[PDB]
């Protein structure tokens, strides 16, 4: 029932040439295919040429056919679209992904046994997991692009960062073990003095950049008292974070740096430099005064038995690191001298630095896998193999010290932990490095789970030949328990943001790690994520689904961002069966400009081989976007969400007879069984000059006159006309 009030008259025919017309529109199909009124004529249109699927309605106009019975044959897809939002920005939810697993062997993948690098964006490495799942591993990833568990973006910046404590720093003064004096030992010593009631003497020492000065020092616990008010800051004054104890006989004292206090460099390790002019806990003779029953000190010295000469040649009793009497034990020292330096430097903690620009770590060897230690010409001469040579650096003292270790990615990170917890403590509070603080089992990794994973195996190590200076034979060195305390960072002048949501990741280190088979475990970590199945279809019709992911790699402030596209066919289907990697899985790229448009992916096409007895070799194009639209992929800051896809593509199908309708266009639209809709005829609708001219024939039939003028034909839509309802 196709009527039209706006524009006039469709065309008739029964037989060839003669049309008429009629704005009568009870139209049906009959069960011969022809479409027709119900006085059995047949209504002029054009049909559709299933060759290219067109109607051309430049043709002459003839009878509308429709097969009753039609079966369109499957077509397979030569194009896919998608039409989606990958999210930019700082809150993606639960569309997420973990932090991919990485090796504890930095430019090595440990399964396979072969060089890799884990930051290269082009190079993709997978395994097999026990569930038979073909997962992504091995890839170190963008710390700026990195989430918590709650989809929370932890939103680093450059210059941000975090301390990591391996272990207490502590150290102990008078390691020389001169003994205290002793008011009751009535005679003449030769001791640590630390006042009398009636003899004050001069604390004078610098502590974290922080200078301690008393005078008024008239025992050791005045001392240690006096430091400790340094311990923690005023709103005015500094901390050191070191707090200090008296040893056991009182004649030194013992610091502590827990470092888990504060967020700058005063409030990590201890740096002591004693001045000179410091007398408090030095070398004093105490001569005694067997008469008045008294004691009377100094600490010059005359170079005679009792009182002999003191020499602190440049040291200081607390730093010192061997004594001299002169003469010999055998007779009374005329004269003791003192040798070492002035400074103590206990580093068990160290900053960790992001940088959104290129870094490389570089490539140190390892006992763990990948390239073997290839020492110089002799004991005492560096390597010149990389890895070696930054080998020999570390277990000759190269990292113990406070340098900034900068990180742009996970994997970078990763190995800087385990570089410093191997190499870069002082774990004895020696305040020089050696063989004994070489703590080399400890592992870091991440996990498939998206944790950062820290292991103290109860297991000895070996430092190859020619690595430590002068060392020419193998040396076996032991594991050392660790306690972790893990604060921001941050400068006095409060120029760098401390970041809650990145350092609370890493606070999950903290406590102590014992030698064993526990693991310290950080917070998970998620990537933005999104992934979306495509359909398509094969020459014969069967449905296949294209499994892509997209995960965000990298973000630039305002340049952008760049994710991984990853495609899946289920096999024994391919897509990759002639490029490296699995055949079955494709691995591309997707980049955004900052308004979020489309930038570039790749690939653009893919090469479907279906195995399964349809064609191989299926092109498939990608239709993603075109460059600098909002038209297919975009990346911007909400949600991560599917739109729409589409393909070409459709699967055999038949014509449903009583399906048929008609649009306002005059589109005879015929209804498959295959899901799609095509335009298989197209009504013809015609006017004349003059509507006043013309003559009732049949039943609301009207034939051409010479007052009408001759039929122009034309389509709906188009001119000034039109039709309606079904």
């Amino acid at each position: 029932v196709a009527i039209n009030g706006d524009g006039f008259f469709m065309v008739s025919d029964d037989g060839g040439l003669t049309n008429y017309l009629t704005r009568s529109g009870d139209f049906k199909l009959d069960a011969y295919g022809n479409f027709v009124n119900n006085a059995g004529f047949v209504v002029q249109g054009w049909n559709i040429n299933w060759d290219d699927q067109t109607i051309d309605s430049s043709r002459t106009p003839q009878n509308i056919f429709i097969d009753p019975g039609m079966h369109i044959p499957a077509a397979k897809s030569t194009e896919v679209a998608i039409k989606a939002n990958l999210n930019s920005g700082l809150n993606i939810g639960t569309s997420s992904r973990n932090l991919y697993a990485l090796d504890s062997v930095h430019g090595w993948n440990t399964k396979t046994q072969r060089a890799e690098d884990e930051n290269d964006t082009g190079t993709t490495q997978f395994y097999t997991t026990s569930k038979n799942s073909v997962e992504v591993t091995e890839k170190g990833v963008d710390a700026g692009s990195l989430f918590n568990a709650k989809g929370q973006g932890l939103n680093l910046r450059d210059g941000q960062g975090i301390w990591v404590s391996y272990a207490d720093a502590t150290y102990s003064t008078n390691k020389v073990g001169v003994n205290a004096f002793d008011p009751n030992l009535q005679q003449n010593q030769t001791a640590a003095f630390w006042g009398t009631a009636n003899q004050k003497v001069n604390l004078d020492i610098t502590l974290n950049g922080v200078r301690i000065q008393n005078a008024d020092i008239q025992s050791i616990d005045d001392a240690i008292a006096y430091i400790n008010t340094f311990t923690a800051p005023t709103d005015t004054r500094d901390g050191t974070g070191v707090k200090a104890v008296k040893n056991k006989d009182g004649s030194g004292i013992d610091f502590v740096n827990d470092n888990a206090d504060g967020t700058t460099d005063n409030m990590k390790n201890i740096n002591l430099v004693v001045a000179n002019t410091n007398t408090a806990g030095e070398l004093w003779n105490a001569v005694w005064n067997n008469n008045n029953q008294t004691f009377t000190f100094n600490n010059n010295g005359n170079g005679q038995a009792g009182t002999p000469t003191i020499n602190k040649n440049g040291s200081s009793l607390w730093t010192a690191t061997n004594i001299t009497f002169t003469p010999q034990p055998p007779q009374a020292a005329t004269n003791v001298q003192l040798t070492g330096g002035l400074n103590a430097q206990i580093i068990t903690a160290h900053k960790y630095i992001y940088s959104s620009n290129p870094v490389d770590i570089g490539p140190m060897y390892n006992p763990d896998g990948g390239p073997a230690f290839q020492p110089g010409a002799n004991a005492t001469t560096r390597p010149t193999e990389p890895g070696s040579a930054a080998y020999w650096d570390a277990v000759n003292g190269g990292l113990l010290n406070t340098n900034v270790r900068t990180f742009r990615t996970t994997e970078d990170l990763r190995e800087l932990l385990q570089r410093d917890a191997r190499y870069g403590v002082d774990y004895d509070g020696s305040g020089t490095f050696a063989a004994a603080d070489i703590n080399q089992n400890i592992k870091v990794v991440v996990t498939a789970d998206g944790h950062f994973a820290i292991s103290n195996a109860n297991e000895q190590s070996t430092v190859p030949p020619n690595a430590i200076n002068g060392v020419g034979n193998a040396t076996t060195t032991d594991p050392k328990n660790m306690s972790f305390n893990i604060t921001a960072y941050s400068n006095k002048q409060g120029t760098v943001s401390t970041n809650d949501a990145f350092t609370a990741i890493f606070k999950a280190f903290d406590g102590p790690l014992v030698i064993g088979n526990q693991i310290k475990e950080s917070e998970q970590l998620k990537l933005s994520a999104f992934s979306a199945g495509l359909e398509i279809y094969d020459s014969l019709g069967s449905k296949h689904t294209l499994e892509v992911q997209f995960v965000k790699q990298s973000t630039t402030q305002d340049g952008g961002n760049e994710w991984q596209m990853i495609i899946r066919v289920p096999e024994p289907a391919e897509i990759n069966t002639t490029g490296e990697g699995p055949n079955n899985i494709i691995v591309g790229t997707a980049r955004f400009n900052n308004d979020g448009s489309l930038a570039s992916y790749t690939p653009r096409t893919i090469n479907f081989s279906p195995n399964n007895g349809a064609a191989p070799n299926q092109q498939i194009k990608l239709s993603f976007g075109t460059s600098g639209s909002n038209d297919g992929l975009v990346s911007s800051n909400s949600a991560s969400t599917l739109t729409g896809q589409a393909t070409d593509g459709y699967t055999s199908g038949n014509l449903k007879p009583d399906a048929i309708r008609v649009d306002d266009k005059g589109n005879i639209l015929g209804e498959f069984t295959n899901g799609k809709t095509f335009a298989v005829a197209k009504i013809a609708m015609a006017s004349v000059a003059n509507n006043s001219g013309l003559e009732e024939i049949g039943g609301n039939l009207f034939k051409v006159t010479a007052n009408s003028g001759n039929i122009v034909v034309g389509e709906a839509g188009t001119g000034g006309r039109g039709e309606m309802k079904t």
